[PDB]
């Protein structure tokens, strides 16, 4: 039934985490025809239990049965590459720390405090937890960097970044967006603000150990907030945009690169539940973004659609 | 994309648990048209966060939006009844204790020590854990009874239970199967063997405290194993069927009431992975059941299909 399939949906995700995390997936790269007996003795997993996992992976369409050989479906080929966005997302999103948080989602809905499901579980915010668990932070940061690679060409096609001399990436993490921006747009001062215990060093990009909740550094032509605002409540979102305005001089711009809530925007609705559970954030309509900006003393000057589910918002003062 | 949907599948399951566990589902009984603002007050969830959950429930097809009100779709109507098999399954299967176990599935595959992911999580077996958790046990036990209620009719149609004077249900739990069998088949000596802290009393039904891994009581015409064998390794299953043989005298029979593995059989493949994670069990082919029977000193006398994924298997000593 439809109800039975929705109830058991989680098993498909759990099996994919197993397929990637155990190291099974890497044996399926380049559409290789894999023998499960060889796979069992290579990866050191009991043949019977691996053969049973493979039957489930075949059933849900991850693997394809060729008779006496199994292959990774072309649609799911990214799982074979451990550095792929999808593989890295699987390794942090479906890891115990994030997976187990969903257990406390019902409690978080009833508590009527400020604490998300992830905070109830770990007694820490998501980013506070990442500071104490390097491997989880590495997989998160890397997946985000891989995410930036997918949209950078479109961004550079739809928006003129070359008109700005000094560009700061607020919560830019590894600084992947600006590293890739540098390859086309040359001769600019590029900085990235984020919470670093060890400050990363690249030459062509500067890095600042900062806190955008308290203060944002002044003297930049462009301030970028990519997938930052959706991590935060309305008051903290205003606090970041406020701190942006306080550091701004007229002629300077803020660019928001964000997922956009629309009526029946499937991918964004799916994402919105994760943002509640993991970050206590939310996906927002353009109308909501405008009010957050207006409250912070900023005005929307232009909106351009990257995707059917994401946009860039240019902000100024007045 | 197909890969992205498979990765995020778990969120659909988590949202359904939230819908039932928080008590929201009870407001949608009898195709009731629910105001989300009214629902948010009555259940004590923040309106904004409940509205976001309902948007996700609409997307995945659980809820149906009519103008300003929502109803539970006729396909997912079982969620509104807290004693529906689907509601009871949701309340044990997607509960923290079972949900969190799936995190340790990759570790359980690599360790190769015979420990299921559930045992690595809680430090004891599912059934050992049930004896220590009354709410999880109550929901599990009730869901098992609803399982017996749904198929008892088909059981009595395809099998002559009337021919047997003394009937024992090995691992019969609540005794729901024999209680329903009593209503149609009367004047028989009905007994149930399981692990009881306190022995259930229906006076007419005999409830025995025992261990089917140690010994099974003799002097019964029928020994029933319903959803027991699939909980166990091949060796523990042989031990159970050995203890049956040793208790039996010629003319007595063992009836296995069990899910059956067939090539491409979707539902059983799904269940097979849960049996690994929670019980360190498995779903088996008829040929696998025959080897276990042969190893135990027993023979298959008859096989009768309940439905597509379920069968009853008569065993005899030979
Ligand atoms: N108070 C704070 N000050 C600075 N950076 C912060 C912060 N809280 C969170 N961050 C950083 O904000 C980022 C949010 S994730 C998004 C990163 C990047 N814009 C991208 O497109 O992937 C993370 O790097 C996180 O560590
Ligand atoms: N060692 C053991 N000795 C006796 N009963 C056991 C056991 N290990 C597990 N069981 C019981 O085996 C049952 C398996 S679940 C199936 C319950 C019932 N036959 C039904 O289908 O509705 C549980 O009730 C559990 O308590």
């Amino acid at each position: 039934s439809m109800l039975a399939e929705l109830i058991t949906s989680y098993r498909k995700s759990a099996a994919i985490y197993a397929f990637v995390d155990t190291g099974l997936s890497i044996h399926f790269r380049n559409g290789a025809y894999v023998d499960i007996d060889e796979l069992s003795r290579q990866c050191g997993i009991d043949y019977s239990r691996l053969d049973r996992l493979c039957d489930f992976l075949i059933e849900i369409g991850i693997l394809v049965n060729h008779g006496h050989k199994v292959t990774l479906s072309e649609e799911c080929s990214a799982l074979a590459d451990p550095e792929s966005m999808e593989s890295l997302i699987v390794k942090w999103e479906l890891s115990p720390d994030c997976w187990n948080a969903w257990s406390m989602y019902p409690r978080s809905l009833l508590e009527n405090d400020g604490k998300p499901a992830f905070e109830i579980t770990h007694g820490k915010s998501f980013f506070e937890h990442l500071a104490s668990n390097k491997l989880l932070k590495s997989n998160f940061d890397s997946s985000m960097s891989k995410g930036s690679d997918k949209i950078i060409e479109k961004l550079l096609d739809i928006y003129d970044f070359g008109q700005y001399n000094r560009i700061l990436d607020i919560g830019g993490g590894e600084g992947s967006l600006l590293v890739k921006m540098s390859e086309k747009v040359k001769g600019k001062h590029y900085a990235v603000l984020d919470r670093y215990d060890e400050i990363p060093v690249l030459e062509n990009i500067d890095f600042i150990n900062g806190d955008f909740l308290k203060v944002i550094p002044s003297g930049y032509d462009l301030y970028i907030l990519k997938d930052v605002i959706h991590d935060w409540s309305d008051n903290n979102a205003i606090l970041i945009l406020e701190n942006c305005r306080k550091a701004m001089d007229n002629g300077s711009a803020v660019l928001l690169i964000s997922y956009m809530k629309k009526p029946q925007s499937k991918m964004v609705i799916y994402l919105d539940i994760l943002m509640d559970v993991l970050f206590s954030g939310k996906e927002r309509y353009l109308t909501e973004f405008e009010r957050l900006a207006n409250q912070a003393g900023l005005v929307i000057q232009d909106v351009k659609d990257i995707d059917e589910s994401s946009s860039i918002i240019q902000l100024g003062i007045k």
